[PDB]
């Protein structure tokens, strides 16, 4: 009845166009499954059912989540399903996992999610039919399917901005928010903090082992960027989560199957919620989604060591921690999204990794991870060490 | 807790650039989802989560399942995901729905899935990065992401083709499964056999009520036609699904929810289950789920009044039947894809409420329906009508 | 010195996607070519040079005139160039022929144009160097390189407009221009007047095109009502505008002492040949220009001409260009013109100066002006007499 | 009528996405045709007519000749065409405004060529009808219109290695006239022999604003890589990216008149034209057809190879140039004199009248009297002209 994270591994996120560049979703997402399976002290065999969360499939063929499976080494008895929560697609896929396993459907299962969002092709919406006379459309498929508002066009960046205007967050205040988790990002990578949840992808020959943005980054260039989404705004490329790479995967059971297995597992889940509002609304799903979690669990904000809320944009993390009273001490430890960017299929059970990660060697026991989601929704999952 | 389908809707299938051509993916999961909800005599208000079915997502703005729901009148407090398990992914939606019910996440859930194969767009693949020198492919997203084996790039007929041959099945025994299923379709549709699943579209405003496929194919020519995937191969345009766009929606509840609503469910599912084996070999995965089926339920062949068995081509239900002996005259009673057409996305859920039609009208009470998936995948749900 | 056409033939002008869109402009070019050397006379071989006009020449594949040469016939050792002067580039073809012949390069040419714009493909701009990130655009060729000005974007009719605003030309004058276009066109397909300048072409079943489709197809009843093409409430249509259009033609072209040395009798000889150039924003006035410039170089007044060709772009150019010249509508695109037929715009230049050496043949003239305006602001004309 | 070239210019040639990536093949016509109306010590309204020969005109917008006049500064009553012979077009485009000079056509023209290959775009076949089921083709311009045969689909280099084959040339040969090639053009640039023929082109970049003066390829070819480049054309082949012209960016253009305008104007032009031939075979054998044009021109003129001081033969690939050589008996030191498209690129609308240009001042500088350009046309062709400076 009890659901226990067995073991997990994410691959470096990679900067748009960076170091992830020539490895496709499934290839990233392949690394991750094959070093969780690896780490979880299971054969390849024993995994049941795989879900893999991914927002942005054209061109990635039939299966994403089958073919990640297979070039894992999951052998074809291994059935697979691909989804997409937008943003929150890596949680959501541990979210189902849960309840399958609660439901007695299987007992060893894969989790997770990816994305190359740098190997996201065009598409044509008249190619087929004709385009005639006249000229037309080409359409940026990670625009059109991934960070657009489908009813208005707009992209998730200037909801993002009317949210800030609204609760009076500043230019300065989203740049000292960003600028600390690039020094949080940077010191997590030097001292060898995120090697532990790292597996390292070869890409004639190159092994990639190291977050690339954060190593990039220039602290001193970020008071002077131009506003991203509306002439003269406040979010820039800098306060807001940059395009990214990068797969995560879990490892998932019931507690008496790790047990049958003389497995010590990571984690126990305590609970998962959801939040749905507005489109418009996205960035502050969270705050509902947490509150929620809170509701269901019997935690309050007091229980919580270390909290995992992702940094899609600065604003989302600060008005989190502002309408539920955090401390920055207490949140993104290590950095996130705003540093090493977003992989939008990965970054939900990515911040997942993190969190145990983090409790495991800064001394807690129990933790929150949190996203918000494109379409107005969030996703949070409560979590305790064994 | 026991697990009901409350009510559910379909849309007619329409041919490849057909009838419903000038509708969108979305809009005939939103026709079947607003249907759907109305037939379980809830309001919009009260359904908590929604999942649905979606293989080719290219073009359809951000969160397929989402847009579905919003205009199909459901609030944005309704949380929603598209999922893809490939043909399977319909039947997969309800799946999770039910695993979600047992786990206790919600008590009213949305299942079903929704495909417009004749707007699937094309994907153009380098152009992000540069084309540099040299021609270069525009693929059919349809063709690329839905249809063709990953690592091969062979059409999943061709695999079709080899599996029928290996296993002795004749063009003349093809084509005369096919002949019946045209026969048991066309019969359905004049007999208002199909009214009672069927959700009409309106696209003048002309209102489109039937299967338009079953009453365009010429039963004549069956045995005349070319074979489609080898020059002398023996699987045809009319042995094997087409190319369609529809959707369908199902209410599920715990049969507490139901209860406390004074609501009169459909039918109680039994079991589910899930085959997974090599992609050449996906024709040939219904066997072992319906295997499966059979174990995790107790049920026996014996046990069941009638069959839905998804046609996506004949040989794949004519082995299903030679394998597990079953009767034909108890199998796709009302026809099947060999004369409807196959909406990737849609299928999986469809045959779940044609099979209780069925049931209902036929007067039997115990159901299977079962699919193949491209990937080497088959899924399988027992029913019982209450 | 003096300079005869021997021959020529052009191909049935085919609608936008209509009878000759399973052909394409090199293989229009190729039967045109062919047809031309077969009434001439002559074998493939006594062609020393080819030069063919094609404004649409993406997807088209390496040398357009070298392709078309080739398939029709004629020899590797015969030269091949492709030029573009837009929508003159068929009477410019002509007209360097006229000059290298002229000057002594050659003895025997051949030179005419080409056009499929139902084949013209669309271009991706920057597919080459990566979009990057952003929605972009696929440009149709027809367009980008053939119909809007480079500098301003603007449509070539959107010129047009402003130019017969500001010569008081009205809806009804053109209207009725283009329907006496229409009339005299089905005339001369219906009584076969066409037949001695047209090669028909055979398509894949298997058939034959020998009839120019568009002033078959057309409705009369609906040409006054129809939406101005150009600007809100402008007076020009797709009606009394030139509609897209597929199709070639070409000429054999010889010094006089050449032609009577093989002993042939040519259908004309080239008394001269101008260019008006001026703003783009005037390309519908620059025949006025072209034609003055001939008269002014041949010696010809108005009056010595007994048979005009001034290509129907725009219902407003023929008009504008009859009113500054005082010329007479009978003597004027005497079996219709583009408004009715269509404007293959790689072609047109030098199949109006086949058409005007039949309407001088079969109506009895001897000295006819070709005219056609230019997209760039220009104009080419061309003087004949028959022998 | 006796005709004379005034004055003319090149652009510096960009290698492939290089040093002139962000001008378009009409901006490098313009600065072209600017610089040479300007040293012809005219005035921009004196030009009548304008020739530009253009292989890749997708995407350049409406009429790319008349564009490249109008934007240099010559009025709207200078009548443009635009014209196509493949590799040999800014050839053809002088060839053409010599005949319509000698036929009193026109009395002060320009001609020359321009292409942009790092531009050239992509093109969709089916887009307009609609490719309704199934996998299409997005093709490249510069392939599909500029470098494959028609007929076959074959690139022109799968052609030259067949010839080269047939031949029995060697890589060694091939390299040992492509390092001498570049020799030549370090050599020419650093001694500034190359200047005077050279308009600069200004460029931008996140930099800022830059000039580009020279050649860049020559600059960043390395000689000592070139024995162990890859094959370029088939698996165990000859011909390399350094035996073989590059794709390349670039224009040219010449102030041409008859000799009687130029001495009404009182300039003193550069050169003029003893005459002009053209040689058309079998697509396949158009690495040859060099050999065939000079031998018609010798016969038009009067003229044989010891007549004639220098040379330019371009090297389309180093083997037509070699064969050229061998077969006319030329002395190499007699023979692209500056190094040629081996080691410069190779902008295949431009190179026509580019040679001429070079030529001219090659024969100024190093000395003579009288040259001879020619180079080979895909479609099995080439071209060829004689002058002597005045």
């Amino acid at each position: 009845s009890d659901i226990v994270i067995v073991a997990g591994a994410r691959t470096p996120m990679g900067g748009f166009q960076g170091s992830l560049a020539g490895v496709s979703a499934v290839d990233l997402g392949a690394v991750a499954i094959r070093e969780a399976v690896q780490r979880a002290g299971i054969a390849a065999e024993d995994v049941q059912e795989v879900i893999m969360g991914c927002v942005l499939p054209a061109g990635l063929k039939q299966g994403p989540a089958r073919q990640a499976a297979l070039a894992a080494g999951l052998p074809a008895a291994t059935g697979c399903t691909t989804i997409n929560k937008l943003c929150g697609s890596g949680m959501k896929a541990v979210m189902l996992a849960h309840d399958l396993l609660k439901a007695g459907t299987n007992q060893v299962m894969v989790a997770g999610g990816m994305e190359s969002m740098s190997n996201a092709p065009y598409v044509l919406e008249k190619a087929r039919s004709g385009l005639r006379m006249g000229h037309g459309e080409i359409k940026d498929h990670m625009f059109l399917d991934g960070l657009e508002d489908a009813r208005t066009g707009r992209l998730m960046g200037s909801f993002a901005q009317e949210t800030a205007d609204k609760y009076g967050v500043t230019r300065e205040e989203m740049d000292a928010y960003a600028i600390e988790s690039l020094k949080r990002a940077q010191a997590a990578i030097a001292d060898g903090s995120l090697a532990a949840e790292i597996v390292p992808v070869t890409v004639g020959e190159s092994v990639v082992k190291d977050d690339e943005q954060p190593l990039t980054a220039n602290l001193e260039k970020i008071p002077s960027l131009r506003p991203a989404f509306r002439k003269d705004g406040t979010i820039t490329a800098a306060n807001a989560s940059s395009i990214s790479d990068g797969a995560s995967a879990l490892v998932l059971m019931t507690a008496e199957e790790a047990q049958r297995r003389g497995l010590k597992p990571l984690a126990r889940i305590v609970g998962h919620a959801t939040q749905s509002q507005d489109p418009s609304e996205f960035t502050l799903a969270p705050i509902g989604a947490m509150t929620n979690l809170f509701a269901r669990t019997g935690w309050s904000k007091d229980d919580v060591d270390l909290f995992e809320i992702n940094e899609a944009f600065a604003m989302v993390t600060m008005l989190a921690m502002r309408e539920h009273g955090l401390d920055h001490a207490k949140v993104n430890v290590y950095g996130g999204a705003c540093a090493q960017g977003h992989p939008v299929g990965s970054t939900g059970s990515r911040i997942i990794l993190t969190l145990i990660n983090a409790l495991r060697q800064k001394g807690g026991k129990r933790g929150v991870a949190s996203l918000c989601i494109g379409g107005g929704e969030a996703t949070a999952v409560a979590l305790e060490l064994l």
